[PDB]
């Protein structure tokens, strides 16, 4: 056949996304009465940060309908959101099952918006966008430290919760290498050669696969097995 | 009277198929509370996959009425989506009423995105058109296999459970026939004589009353059936 | 004042049917928990058939903005699923509170089916106008003979049910006569002198506050009529 | 500053009443679940008698948004609907705390359509403006003679219901004044100098606060008030 | 990089409220049903105070997307509900746990709509821009009156409750301090030097994270302290 030009695989991973997420998101949300209830905001927070990912890529293919154009500089204002409601589920998963200072939320919190707002400096002109490099790469290392050798890591280890274990193992793999794509997106973009925009999009929209919906994916089955297991151990 | 003109037929079959597939979705949403709670995962996952397919169709009518065109390798959005969670929908079901390697679930998702993500390839001009027939129609007879003389067979005559020899054998019955259409489709489109694209969306649409709906109302009778199977014997 | 011109009360009546079917779909899915659990199919496939309608008259306000024409044929995509939907609700309704054969429900679908795809083929230039009417015409009659005359009206009889007794009743008395108006269309528009397009649209717009609501509404006082009934009973 | 236009005014009232009602839908639609279950009908009416009007508003924003019209006629489409469905809500109210006859549904739903469809016909042309007053008129004065001196008023007084007592007073006090806005708009627009269809549009829009939201939140303080009292007792 | 402009900056802060507020929503509504019965109002009420500004912003963005105008006067379509709806939470709130006059609500509401109603005559051009100012800063310093001073204070230092001691206060402070951008951006848009609209809009937008959302999250943990609190002592 005649190839495809990435221009159609840019409009049409738009909208890819925008039906995938739509869908997590309302599977996340059905999900949620099934859960035990110790587990209900996870699944509300997961769905919801679906549905906020899915408004923008209905936002964007709009856009590139229109104009053909979608710019790179418009992803941080779904990592604004989305990439700070991924962190704090770290948190959140670990208040579910076990006792942790509330000081972690906002240790979390605070590395996601450095590491998006950072980013976005540089991406928009206002710093260097070698400052905004290193800035962002600063709050994503923190991020890894909190859920690496951090209270988080200690939080887990000490909960007991095999639900948690793997939730907690997987989700922090997808950051470690899953989320590694922010900071080369952002190099190769802003600090490298350069990329082609719709290459770029492309990219960024198939990794929203991994860094969204595989993300999601294993927050629903911890939430399903724990509920699961509290059923389990009360038939004993 | 004079004749429709098959670009009237097109425009029109989406927006039946949009709306009987967001009539389905709801449908299918409304009564997971009514099926016991071992059937709440397949409700959802069948009423969500309607609702993506929905969704899809809402995108291609606008194309439609903005363009006038509406491409074949569109569908394999829908599909990459959608024929993965009814591949899976095996597992699922399987896992409501017995006991099933999570290994399935794997080996069927798989079959499934081989099966699309070839066809695509061939259609899109990345790989020969003959070797993304092959692959799609590799990728479709193992999924055969599964369900036939695999573990999910087996699995099916060893559950017990009367609703799913219903449905295992209605839903094979259309991966069988029903999706033998898109293997050809992909043959004449691409690698044979060739075929009107407004034929061919004709086609696609209305066979997704099959492949879709009738695949849902299967579903749906076995959760019913079951449910009710359930309720029959705790009377006694 | 300066008349309303047909122009007019065409794009308006659109609107009214989109609102008040929207309206009708939200009342039934939201009383749908209210009922016996006997009844939650019943309505639930009512709230979805009444959505159905609203999409497709969405679907065709927005052709009337854009072009100023709304075909006539545009009706068959509504009637195709929701003449059906209706038709099979005899057989929903007689499932919620006796036991009746399967085969009803192919009967009442089939009927329908071959009545609307028929009218269809005649309208759309595929057979002649004659036919397409006979054939109409026919497939009306059958699911009227089924009603007054057949298994659905039998079991109607043996059920016992005073709630039932009064919907059998309305649901048939609008089909034999709100439902005249769709044959006597076709007959008019098609083998016939002929008949204003705006006026034809005013007509069934219309219709289908007798057709598809007050259908709906007989259905909803059955179903309330009934689950009042059987607490009244658990009170003696 | 440089004053608004009443053109500016007109479509910023119309985003108002948009939000408005969908707030007080979506309010009085989850409220609906807190509330004694004789009270379920009430606030499901009401919730989609909100919705209804919302839907009308939209549609209207945008046909003014494209066109910078937005006739007074387009104002019937909301009351055919909506001011049957609160004129039948004091019935609805009245069945959920005492016995009525059902005679009395249908009186005032007579009066409310003879009100709003008398009133539509002078103003589209189809008969005298003078008499479509008369008409309009003569369905309000019943409404009122129903409310203030009917069967509608005794079972208020019967009833012994004191949330009844209140909601009947205000809904009472709201169509005595709050709708003589209707009369008054038409008897100006039509039968007198004549009205700007700005000015008029914004005084229809500024009164659907009352007319509508006040009147929705009288039946919720009733549903509400209830609830409680009953809760209350069985304390005791 | 190339700096964003302004307008680019304008844009996406409408795309970033729009989503951050959907989401806000959508989690408030969800997580009603996991607080106790007596928060559910609150929730209803905070879910759909964030929906109504949701669609303010979709509005206004496309407005923005059509015509690259979003003027300032448009925020108090937004303001005359949502501020609203923000002061009388307090109300709403303790009504949840103590016993208050019913007068409070409405000096509260009152205060709102003084101080909104005043503003958007200055900014309209109905009065002088001196005297809506004083009136839209009189209006407030009530609000605050009531709520530092006023019988609200009292209910809050008397009701016993601390997790409505801690929503008071940091409800308190977000209007104390937060809602000073209001008169500010009012003094100096109109009475003052006056300031670039695309300036103020960025800033009107970022504030409604804290005057919006944060806003939220204080009454939502409020909620669940309490929930929490009541079952802890249950337990004992
Ligand atoms: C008793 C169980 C009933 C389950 C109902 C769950 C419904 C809430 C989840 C759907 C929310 C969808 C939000 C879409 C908003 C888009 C704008
Ligand atoms: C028991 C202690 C509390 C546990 C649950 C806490 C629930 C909070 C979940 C919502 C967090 C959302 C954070 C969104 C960040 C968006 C920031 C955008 C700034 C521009
Ligand atoms: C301890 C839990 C805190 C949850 C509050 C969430 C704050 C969201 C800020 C954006
Ligand atoms: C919260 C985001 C962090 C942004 C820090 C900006 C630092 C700029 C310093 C040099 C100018
Ligand atoms: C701060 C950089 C990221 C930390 C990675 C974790 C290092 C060791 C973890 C051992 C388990
Ligand atoms: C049992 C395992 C199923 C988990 C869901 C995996 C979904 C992955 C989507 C690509
Ligand atoms: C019976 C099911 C209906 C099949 C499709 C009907 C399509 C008709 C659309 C016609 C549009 C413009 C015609 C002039
Ligand atoms: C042990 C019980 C497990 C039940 C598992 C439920 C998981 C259902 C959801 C699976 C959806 C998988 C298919 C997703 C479609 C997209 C995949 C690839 C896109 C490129
Ligand atoms: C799991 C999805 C894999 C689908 C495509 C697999 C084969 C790609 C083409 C291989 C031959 C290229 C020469
Ligand atoms: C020609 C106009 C649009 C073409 C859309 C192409 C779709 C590309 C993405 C397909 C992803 C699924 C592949 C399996
Ligand atoms: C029950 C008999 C099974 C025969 C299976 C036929 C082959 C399946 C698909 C091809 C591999
Ligand atoms: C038992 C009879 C119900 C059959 C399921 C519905 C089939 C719908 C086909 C369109
Ligand atoms: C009694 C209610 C019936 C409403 C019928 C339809 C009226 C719609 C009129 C719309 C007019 C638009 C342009 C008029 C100039
Ligand atoms: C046995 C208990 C009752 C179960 C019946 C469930 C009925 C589900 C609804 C049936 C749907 C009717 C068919 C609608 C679509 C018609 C086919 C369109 C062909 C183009
Ligand atoms: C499912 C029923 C379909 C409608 C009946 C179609 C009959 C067509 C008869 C054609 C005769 C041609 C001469
Ligand atoms: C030109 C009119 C001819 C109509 C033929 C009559 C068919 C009516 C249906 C018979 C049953
Ligand atoms: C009541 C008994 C009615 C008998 C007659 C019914 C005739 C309808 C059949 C139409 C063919
Ligand atoms: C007791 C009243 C029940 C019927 C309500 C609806 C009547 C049709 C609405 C038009
Ligand atoms: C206090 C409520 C104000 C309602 C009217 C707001 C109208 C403003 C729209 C102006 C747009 C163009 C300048
Ligand atoms: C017990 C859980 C409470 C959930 C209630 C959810 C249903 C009420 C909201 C329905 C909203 C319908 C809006 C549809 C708009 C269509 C256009
Ligand atoms: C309890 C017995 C009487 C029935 C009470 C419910 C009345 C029917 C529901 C209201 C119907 C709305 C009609 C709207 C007209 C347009
Ligand atoms: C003036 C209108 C009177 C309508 C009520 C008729 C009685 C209906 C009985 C059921
Ligand atoms: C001279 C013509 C007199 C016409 C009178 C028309 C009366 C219409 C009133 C509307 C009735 C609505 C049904 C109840
Ligand atoms: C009885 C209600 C109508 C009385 C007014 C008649 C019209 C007056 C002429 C203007
Ligand atoms: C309660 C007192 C009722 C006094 C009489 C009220 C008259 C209302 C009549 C409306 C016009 C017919
Ligand atoms: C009982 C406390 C007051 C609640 C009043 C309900 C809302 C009033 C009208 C809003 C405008
Ligand atoms: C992390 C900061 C999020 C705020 C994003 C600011 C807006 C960026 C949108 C730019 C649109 C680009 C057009 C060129
Ligand atoms: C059992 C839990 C179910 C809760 C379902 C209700 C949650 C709120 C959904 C409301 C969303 C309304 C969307 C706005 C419609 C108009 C735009
Ligand atoms: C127990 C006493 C009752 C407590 C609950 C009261 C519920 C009130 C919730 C709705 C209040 C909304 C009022 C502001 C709406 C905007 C008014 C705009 C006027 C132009
Ligand atoms: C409550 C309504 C608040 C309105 C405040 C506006 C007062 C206007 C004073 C004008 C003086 C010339
Ligand atoms: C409290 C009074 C509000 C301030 C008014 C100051 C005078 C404004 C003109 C500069
Ligand atoms: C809470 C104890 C401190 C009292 C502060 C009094 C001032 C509050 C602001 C009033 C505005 C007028």
């Amino acid at each position: 056949n005649s190839t495809l030009l990435p221009t159609d695989i840019v409009g049409g991973t738009f909208w890819l996304l925008s039906m995938a997420l739509i869908g997590a998101s309302i599977f996340f949300l059905l999900e949620r009465n099934r859960v035990d209830g110790r587990w209900h905001t996870t699944m509300t927070l997961l769905g919801v940060t679906m549905l906020i990912s899915a408004i923008f890529y209905y936002y964007v293919q709009g856009m590139w309908v229109d104009t053909g154009k979608a710019p790179i500089v418009l992803r941080y204002l779904d990592w604004i959101l989305t990439h700070s409601m991924q962190v704090v589920m770290f948190y959140v998963i670990l208040t579910a099952v076990t006792k942790v200072s509330s000081a972690l939320f906002w240790r979390l919190l605070i590395g996601a918006l450095v590491m998006v707002i950072g980013e976005f400096l540089g991406a928009a002109g206002y710093m260097s966008a070698t400052l905004g490099f290193i800035i962002g790469v600063v709050g994503w290392l923190y991020i890894l430290g909190e859920i690496y050798m951090g209270e988080a890591s200690r939080c887990n280890i000490e909960s007991g919760n095999e639900a948690t274990h793997m939730a907690f193992n997987g989700l922090r793999l997808i950051l470690t290498i899953g989320w590694a794509i922010y900071p080369l997106g952002y190099f190769i973009n802003n600090l490298g050669g350069g990329v082609d925009a719709n290459s770029l999009n492309i990219i960024y929209n198939l990794t929203d696969f991994l860094n969204k919906i595989i993300f999601g994916f294993v927050v629903y089955r911890a939430a399903m097995n724990d509920t699961q297991a509290r059923l389990d151990e009360i038939k004993k």
